[PDB]
């Protein structure tokens, strides 16, 4: 137990790890790599602490104005001036174009879905990088997006009129995407490759496509192919073929499956869906890393899950080539303000976690850039690059400290400027006021932004908690700040240059069981001209391409440059109650709606360690809780609790309301603990009491420092 190397002391789980599995390969000198290490600690802690501390700074100054200003409306312009004279709003600085090069073509062309998984769960990450290729049958068929209405439900059995049903919306899919020169996909009685070209046997006659520029390749004998590739957009569609199979004699062509390209890429979160509070939690989710950049990655089930081999095809000429067959992977380190053990100074205070995951994360994904004995067989970057998204930043000053950060650790690493590129998240007030700002400081690294609305919501709730009485969080959506923070970001992705170059994204979506819905209605955001969007699961990823064969995406950012259709002064609009009143049961309704979803997401966080929830809110609807939501809703009770529209003894009535509930859920687990009757002596129930009654203290409202304390104090109640 700990390992004293410069001025730190590191613990001997994380160091045996680095030492033994992580830099062997990188040809890196250990002993140069831990001295670079300290170097980097030591130079860039102070500079990265006097950020903090300007956010408390600047939030209480914030918090004072609104203090001296009660009830009068608020004058905007008053409030502009003084952003403007505090520097919690920067000039706009000069127009411009980034020039990041060295980025794989996932990121700059292709637009597509982004799946977002906890890199501490091997099968979610497996499941997730191999998420690049998924089945439309096995996405039609276990969702709602076919109803189980008149018909035909689901069973223990394969169903008929459902199958025919997913075999029918297919069809229809591949007519509107690669369209035949006349007909439809519907009467194909197979396919052949004569002469380079691709011909659909229709019953009455016989067709190659309207445009022969969408024949991609195929697998097999060219008047008898197992598989034909197409491709539409920029993404694949494979039709599988197999007369003579489970689904084969039932389809009129022989049809086995639509394999269709979804998960582009793919973000390795090491933070809002993840538990890692000390050293082995940290270890075990460099070690997924490891195990993704090597390719060596494996986890059980009676058989084993390993990643995708890349996928192999003949061309229409008749050349083998081959396509990607796992996604590209980003990496998502932790923000700037938690700190961690692991290592720690010669007085005994935590590092900043941010600056251990620059190095580490950085140092393992060199082996993910080369194919070798020693690096592992599967590689990651095409082009040599790391792409490490950072998120919850405040503002130019702290990009750029990133920036700077990032320099260092390729310097330490032995690796060329600007190789680990930077994924901006737009999800800080300070940071959607000046965002163009914070893109030219990384007009260099930069590959992507996204709106992140959930800790936007968070932070703009706690950025005006003194402000007055916030809305009901379902009513956030339709509120004019968060609607010009997404037309603003993706005007300012645009405007810096990102068509070709970089991605806009948008964020995700959390009703993981409602995929009709999702299909129904995320097709906003590629016609918004997100480049790419946030999805939950692999299958919503698969449903989610759908919109993107659909939506020329690249047309609508051509279409949408130049224009401006976002003001300074609707960003800065605060979603305020005005002088709206709501019913008793209204406030009883959303109270209890929070304390659910705070209960059922921190149980799972403090006790077991999971960083990501299937919740169901109050109104029976299974949603997608993280640290986020869990912010959201913590901010919005410190909000209505802090303007007098509940009291202490409600929100404790709540919870203790809605304790049982959340115990039935759970109550087909194993290592469950039921946080009743005694609700006083339950961690998880102090936890979620704390923050809320406590949010209103917390540094930007981060839910960071009580998760961690109360898991700390979990492992430490129960190691005995
Ligand atoms: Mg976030």
């Amino acid at each position: 137990d700990r390992v004293s190397v410069g001025n730190l002391r590191i613990a001997r789980v994380l160091y045996d790890f680095v030492n033994n599995e992580a830099l062997p390969g990188t040809d890196i000198d250990p002993d140069s790599f831990w001295a670079g290490v300290d170097k980097v600690v030591a130079d860039l802690t102070p500079q990265n602490q006097a950020l903090l501390n300007a956010r408390d700074e600047l939030q209480a100054q914030i918090d004072k104005w609104h203090r001296r200003r009660v009830i009068e409306p608020i004058d905007m312009d008053a409030y502009r001036q003084f952003l403007t004279e505090i520097g919690y709003l920067l000039p706009e600085p000069d127009d411009f174009t980034i020039t990041t090069s060295g980025v794989d073509a996932e990121i700059t062309t292709t637009a597509g879905p982004q799946l977002v998984v906890p890199v501490l769960n091997a099968r979610f990450a497996l499941n997730a990088a191999n998420a690049r290729w998924g089945s439309l049958y096995d996405a039609l068929y276990g969702t709602d997006v076919i109803p189980e209405t008149d018909g035909a439900e689901k069973g223990p059995t394969y169903n008929k009129v459902r199958g025919d049903k997913v075999i029918a919306y297919a069809r229809k899919f591949l007519d509107d995407s690669v369209p035949l020169s006349s007909g439809s996909f519907g009467d194909a009685t197979g396919f052949t490759v004569q002469d380079g070209q691709l011909v659909v046997a229709l019953p009455d006659k016989s067709t190659g496509l309207a445009n022969p520029g969408q024949f991609a390749g195929y697998t097999g004998a060219a008047e008898s192919p197992t598989s034909v590739l197409l491709i539409n957009h920029g993404l694949h569609i494979e039709i599988l073929i197999d007369p003579e199979s489970q689904v084969g004699t039932t389809d009129r062509a022989g049809v086995k499956d639509v394999i269709l390209e979804s998960a582009i890429t793919t973000i390795m979160d090491f933070e809002d869906s993840v538990a890692a509070v000390d050293a082995a939690d940290k270890v075990l989710g460099y070690r997924n890393w490891l195990g993704l950049n090597k390719g060596d990655l494996a986890a059980a089930v009676a058989f084993l899950r390993v990643l995708n081999r890349d996928r192999n095809y003949t061309a229409p000429g008749g050349g083998q080539f081959t396509l990607p067959g796992r996604s590209l992977m980003f990496v998502r380190n932790v923000g700037h303000l938690m700190t961690n053990d692991a290592i720690v100074d010669t007085d005994g205070s935590e590092v900043f976690e941010g600056i251990m995951d620059a190095l580490f994360t950085g140092l393992i994904a060199i082996h993910g850039l080369k194919a070798s004995d020693v690096n592992g067989p599967l590689i990651n970057s095409r082009t040599g690059s790391i792409y490490i998204v950072k998120p919850k930043m405040h503002g130019p000053a702290e990009v750029a400290f990133t920036c700077e950060l990032f320099s260092r650790v390729e310097d330490v690493l032995g690796l060329p400027q600007n190789t680990m590129k930077i994924g901006i998240m737009d999800e800080e007030r300070r940071t959607t006021v000046n965002l163009k700002a914070c893109i030219k400081a990384a007009a260099d690294r930069v590959v992507f932004i996204n709106t992140g609305f959930l800790d936007r919501t968070g932070d703009e709730i706690h950025t005006s908690m003194e402000a007055g009485p916030m809305v009901r969080k379902g009513t956030m959506k339709s509120q004019p700040w968060i609607l010009a923070y997404e037309d603003h970001n993706v005007d300012a992705g645009l405007a810096a240059g990102f068509s070709g170059r970089a991605q806009v994204g948008k964020g995700m979506w959390t009703m993981t069981e409602l995929m009709a819905d999702m299909v129904e209605t995320k097709i906003a955001q590629p016609r918004a001209g997100a480049s790419t969007a946030w999805v939950p699961s692999p299958t919503a990823a698969t449903l989610h391409a759908l919109h993107y064969h659909q939506v020329d995406v690249a047309a609508v950012q051509q279409g949408l440059a130049g224009k401006r259709r976002a003001t300074i002064e609707q960003l800065l609009t605060i979603p305020l109650a005005k002088e709206l009143a709501w019913a008793p049961d209204e406030i009883r309704e959303e109270v209890d709606n929070n304390c659910q979803s705070i209960l059922g997401y921190v149980v799972r966080w403090v006790d077991q360690g999971v960083g990501c929830s299937k919740v169901p809110d109050i109104h029976d609807v299974a949603l997608m809780e993280d640290r986020a939501t869990l912010r959201i809703s913590s901010q919005l009770l410190a909000n209505w609790l802090r303007h007098g529209v509940i009291t202490s003894a409600d929100v404790r009535a709540s919870l203790e309301r809605m304790a049982p509930l959340v115990d039935r859920q759970n109550a087909g687990d194993v290592a469950y603990r039921p946080m009743a009757p005694n609700f006083d002596d339950s961690i998880a129930f102090l936890a979620a009491q704390e923050l809320i009654l406590s949010g209103a203290q917390q540094p930007n409202g981060y839910t960071e420092p009580i998760l961690h304390r109360r898991r700390r104090e979990f492992k430490a109640r129960a190691a005995e």
